[PDB]
């Protein structure tokens, strides 16, 4: 069957389609710019691309330019998302995008079920952390704009378009599926730096400003999360949002995990404003094991799988 991943050029993206097309589903890849021969040498260079993958060209921004793509899928899965006025530069094209592949979706008549990549972002952002978050947790809105952590705008943005999403998928027959990830590490298959490992290595590399979201962390591997997108889509037991997350533990264990594996890096001992006291904060994900999905991977297969791909790439020094 014929399946639309958007964000193919991503980090997730372009590990889901590589995934859908060792399954041998005949994928549709939507890219901004196809001429951009560092991100779509990735994907032609992938097993069965020659035969099950074809290019298409789609901006979120552009109002209809995933119609074609989506016309004649039997599934869509969502995962790309826009990156001075974040309400306007960011948070309303994520919402219109959104609403936008769910028309797109609906105007084809043949999309069985949507799998939108949504976020943790859309989660956990309040004040005071509980200690185990689930699917009936939301983000607090007023806390992102009141405070403007970093990347408040992509929780705001990613929160507002998932709730805007549910209201048109139960008004249109439309089935919809989310998957919200924690902090997605693991190898990856674009010559750039992923994001979210901007994040994760951020012990190794000293880049501080990416503490905050780890100091109480949660982990998956990216081949966990690429199987519990399709799962979800073949599984027809499936229903609502389902949060995908194997692992979590604070920065200090991270930290120490990482030392023990790499004692080359010069990975810090202590953090900022970090008891050992500080409890972990867990996203649960027993609503997607108990449909029958299982987690593969470990945090120790993530970050060797990432940092591995990183030094391979040359994205990371071997030490310092
Ligand atoms: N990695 C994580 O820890 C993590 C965790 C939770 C949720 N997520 C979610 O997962 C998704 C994938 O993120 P990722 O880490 O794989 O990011 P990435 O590697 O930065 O990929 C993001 C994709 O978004 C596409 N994109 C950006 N602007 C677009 C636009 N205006 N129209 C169409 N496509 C656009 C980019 O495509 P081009 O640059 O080719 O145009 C790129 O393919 C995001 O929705 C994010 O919120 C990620
Ligand atoms: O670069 C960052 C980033 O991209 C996101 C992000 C968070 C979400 O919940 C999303 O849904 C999303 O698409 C992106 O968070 C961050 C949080 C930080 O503390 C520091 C960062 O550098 C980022
Ligand atoms: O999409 C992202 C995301 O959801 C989170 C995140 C992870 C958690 O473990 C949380 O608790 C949380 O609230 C947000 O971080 C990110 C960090 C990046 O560098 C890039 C991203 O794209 C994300």
């Amino acid at each position: 069957e014929t399946v639309c991943v958007t964000g193919a050029s991503g980090f997730i993206g372009s590990w889901l389609v590589m995934r859908l097309l060792e399954r041998g589903y005949t994928v549709r890849a939507t890219v901004r710019d196809p001429t951009n021969v560092k991100k779509v040498k990735h994907l032609l260079d992938l097993p069965k691309a020659e035969t099950h993958l074809t290019l298409w060209k789609a901006d979120l921004a552009d109002e209809g330019s995933f119609d074609e793509a989506i016309k004649g899928c039997t599934g869509v899965f969502h995962v790309a998302t826009p990156m001075k006025d974040p309400e306007n530069e960011v948070i309303k094209p994520t919402i219109e995008g959104m609403l936008g592949i769910m028309k797109s979706c609906a105007a084809a008549k043949t999309v069985r079920r949507l799998v939108f990549t949504s976020s943790a972002g859309t989660v956990n952002i309040q004040e005071h952390q509980l200690p185990v978050y689930d699917e009936s947790c939301w983000s607090d809105m007023e806390f992102c704009r009141a405070k403007k952590m970093t990347a408040w705008m992509y929780f705001v943005s990613k929160t507002l378009a998932e709730q805007a999403a549910w209201k048109y998928a139960k008004e249109n027959n439309i089935d919809f599926i989310t998957i919200i990830p924690t902090l997605v590490v693991g190898p990856f298959i674009m010559s750039s730096m992923p994001p979210s490992l901007i994040t994760a290595l951020s012990p190794i590399t000293g880049n501080e400003a990416h503490y905050s979201i780890i100091r109480q962390g949660q982990f998956v591997h990216l081949d966990d999360l690429c199987n519990a997108h399709i799962y979800l889509f073949e599984n027809p037991k499936a229903e609502g949002r389902y949060i995908c997350s194997s692992h979590d533990c604070i920065i200090l264990d991270l930290a120490k995990m990482l030392r023990e594996k790499y004692p080359e890096y010069n990975i810090p001992t202590e953090f900022k404003g970090v008891d050992e006291n500080l409890k972990s904060v867990c996203f649960s994900s027993k609503k997607l094991t108990d449909l029958g999905f299982e987690f593969k991977y470990s945090l120790e297969d993530m970050f060797t799988g990432a940092v591995d791909t990183c030094r391979a790439k040359g994205l990371l020094p071997p030490s310092h």
